[PDB]
C-alpha cells in the first residue's frame, strides 16, 4: 500500500538559525523538513549574523551540526564587501545566494561571478526583468545560474526561451505558487499573504503548470514567520512549507497534472545535478498515496505555526522517513535528536568536483 | 594531483553474453569498463540468444552476476512477439530497447508503448527520419522516450525542436559521433569503419558539439566484434569504446570545448535520472588529467582487440577505480574478479518507484 521513494531534497529553506530562533531553529526545522519527507535541506545565508563571511559560516555550520536533525548544506551571501573573499570557504558551501530584489548594482552582480569559484552554484532571487538581468550578467561571465522561486507567467516563458537558445540556466518553483493564486489573497489577508515574489494571477499558475518542462525543481522556500508577525504591523514576506510542499504535490501526481517520476526529478535528481549534492546511503520515504486529508490551522513542527494551505484538502501522506539507517519519522512523531543531521559538504562524495 | 569523480554510468554497452562470448563476455567487458572509469553499465538485449523473454533474461542474469566485475542492469527488447507479455518481469530490467534501424512495422511500435509499464524506460535505435516517426508513437501514446546514438545534425537539431515544445524525450551522444568523422575512414577503410549509425561529415560533428546542451547523455555504444570480423567478408556494424570513452572526453575537457560538470551531468547525473538507476556506496573514479599519451592499436581489456581511435592523442587518464569500497581497478590491473558485480535492479534503491 506504502510508496517508497528516495531521500528528498529541499534546496531552498530558511532556518533562521542564528539569530531568529523564535520562527524556527535547526531543530525544528529539520523535524518539519522530515515529516514533509525531506532528507537534505539547503538553507540560506539571510540569518542574524547573516552567512557572509567565513566566521558565521563557522558558526552555522557548528548550529547546524549540532541542532540538525535530517543533512543539510549551507549558502554562502553574496554582500556589497565580500566579492573576491569567498575563496577558501566556497567549496564548504551549498553554493552563493545572490539576493537581487547587501547588493544594489549590476557590477556587484559581475563581481561575485568574475570571483566565486566557476565550478560552485550561484543561485539568485531575481524576480521579472531581474530574471533576465542576471542571465545577462552569467553569459557576460560565460557560467551558470540557478534562478528562484520562479513564480510569473512572465519569468517562465523567459527562461524557457533561454534554455530554447541553449543557455546555461535552471530554475525552481515553490509550492504557493502552483497551488496558491490571487484568489486566495481574500481568505489569507494582506499580512498572512504577504510572500517574495507575490502570488501570482490565475494564468500566472496555468502557465507554471503548462511549463512543467521548464521547471528543474520543486523547492518550498520554507521562510517561517510567527502569526504575530504576519499578522503585526509590518508584515514580514514567506510561508512555511516544508510539512506541506509533498502532501500537495502528492495530491497532483493522484490527480494526473503531473507523474510520480516528474516529481522525483524534480525533489530528489535535478537538484543533486545542480548542486552536486551527494547520496544519502540507506536513506527513504514511504508515503501513503490513499489517504485524504485536510490541512489544518498549524502543521506539527515548524515553528511557524500556521500555513497559508489551511483548508486545502490533499491526498498522500508521508508516513515513515529512514535516513542513513536510522528510523527518523513516523506517523507524526520525529525520532532522531537534534545533531544528528550532517554537513553533506564535509562527505568525501559530496566535494563537488573540480579541475586541480 | 588527482581528480576525485563519482561513479560513471555507461547506458549503452553490448556484452556479447550470451552467444558471442569470443567477441566480449560480461567478465572482459566489464573489465574494460572498469579501465574506462566506468562502474555500472547497462547491457543491451541483441545476444543470442536474444534478451527478448523471460527464460533468456533469467540466463542473462545468471551469466552477468557470475561474470560481471562492475555493475549493471541489463535490457529487455522488443520483438514482434512480446508485446504484452513483459510485465511481470519488466521492472527487473534495465527499459525496453526498441531496435528500429524483429519489429518491422509502427503499429508494433505502438503496441510496445502501449503494454510496457509506462513509468519504465524506453529507448530507441532511431536513425534520421525514424527519430520523428518514435517521437510520434511516444506522443500518441504520451510518455517519454530516449533516443540512442544521436550522430547527425539532422538527428540532434530535431531533438532541440522537440524539446522547445517541452515533449519528453532524452538522448545520448556517442563518442565516435563526437571525435570521428568522414575524414577518417580512408585510415580506418570500409570494413573496420563500418558502424550504426554510421559516421556523420564534419558538418555532422561541429552539430553535436555545437548543440550539447540537447545532449543528456554519453554512452559508448560499446560493440566489440574482432578484427577478423570488421575486416572480414561481412563486416558487423560497431566500434569497442568503453576503454577510450573517457580519455577522450577529459583530452576535450582539458581543451575547453565542455567543462567537467558538463562531463559529470551526461556520464553520472542524467543516466541516473533517466534509468532510475541507484547510487553505488563507497564507489568513485581518480583520474589524471595531465597525463598525454597516444591511443595503441588494441586497447587492454576488451576482445574486440582493436579501436578506431588508434593514434589519436590523448590527455587524461583512469589511474585508480574503488567499487563499492573494493579497489577495483589500478594503472592497467583489473583487481576484482569475475562475479563481484551485482545486479542493480535487484538492490531495494533500485527499484523504479510506481504508484501502487
Ligand atoms: O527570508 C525570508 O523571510 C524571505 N521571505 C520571502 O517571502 N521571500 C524572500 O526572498 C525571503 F528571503
Ligand atoms: O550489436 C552491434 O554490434 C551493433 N553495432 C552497431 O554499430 N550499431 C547497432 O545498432 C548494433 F546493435
Ligand atoms: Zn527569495
Ligand atoms: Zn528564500
Ligand atoms: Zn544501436
Ligand atoms: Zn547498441
Amino acid at each position: 500500500k506504502l510508496v517508497r521513494l528516495p531521500g528528498l531534497i529541499d534546496v531552498h529553506v530558511h532556518l533562521r538559525e542564528p539569530g531568529g530562533t523564535h520562527k524556527e531553529d535547526f531543530a525544528s526545522g529539520t523535524a518539519a523538513a522530515l515529516a514533509g519527507g525531506i532528507t537534505m535541506v539547503c538553507a540560506m545565508p539571510n540569518t542574524r549574523p547573516p552567512i557572509i563571511d567565513a566566521p558565521a559560516l563557522a558558526l552555522a555550520q557548528k548550529l547546524a551540526e549540532a541542532g540538525a536533525r535530517c543533512d543539510f548544506a549551507l549558502f554562502l551571501g553574496a554582500s556589497s564587501e565580500n566579492a573576491g573573499t569567498l575563496g577558501t570557504v566556497a567549496g564548504s558551501a551549498a553554493g552563493l545566494k545572490l539576493y537581487l530584489a547587501g547588493v544594489t548594482s549590476v557590477v556587484q552582480w559581475m563581481e561575485h561571478f568574475e570571483t566565486w569559484p566557476s565550478h560552485l552554484p550561484i543561485v539568485a532571487h531575481a524576480e521579472q526583468q531581474t530574471v533576465a538581468a542576471v542571465l545577462m550578467v552569467a553569459q557576460l561571465t560565460q557560467r551558470s545560474v540557478h534562478i528562484c522561486h520562479v513564480a510569473r507567467k512572465e519569468e517562465i516563458l523567459l527562461i524557457k526561451a533561454a534554455k530554447a537558445r541553449g543557455l546555461p540556466v535552471t530554475c525552481e518553483v515553490a509550492p504557493h505558487h502552483l497551488f496558491l493564486s490571487h484568489d486566495d489573497l481574500e481568505r489569507l489577508g494582506p499580512g498572512k499573504g504577504e510572500v517574495r515574489p507575490e502570488l501570482g494571477s490565475r494564468q500566472d499558475v496555468e502557465a507554471l503548470w503548462e511549463n512543467m518542462a521548464v521547471i528543474d525543481c520543486f523547492a518550498s522556500d520554507h521562510a517561517p514567520h510567527t502569526l504575530e508577525e504576519k499578522c503585526g504591523s509590518r508584515p514580514p514576506p514567506g510561508f512555511p512549507g516544508l510539512e506541506t510542499m509533498l502532501p500537495l504535490l502528492l495530491t497532483a501526481v493522484s490527480e494526473g497534472r503531473l507523474s510520480l517520476d516528474d516529481l522525483l526529478q524534480r525533489l530528489h535528481h535535478n537538484p543533486r545535478r545542480i548542486f552536486h549534492l551527494p547520496p544519502q546511503e540507506d536513506t527513504y520515504v514511504e508515503v501513503d498515496l490513499e489517504h485524504e486529508w485536510t490541512i489544518p490551522s498549524h502543521m506539527p513542527f515548524s515553528k511557524a505555526h500556521w500555513t497559508p494551505f489551511e483548508g486545502q484538502k490533499v491526498k498522500g501522506t508521508v508516513r515513515r522517513v529512514v535516513l542513513r539507517g536510522e528510523v527518523a519519522y513516523i506517523d507524526g512523531q520525529v525520532l532522531v535528536p537534534p545533531g544528528y543531521g550532517q554537513d553533506v559538504r564535509k562527505w568525501p562524495q559530496g566535494a563537488v568536483p573540480q579541475l586541480p
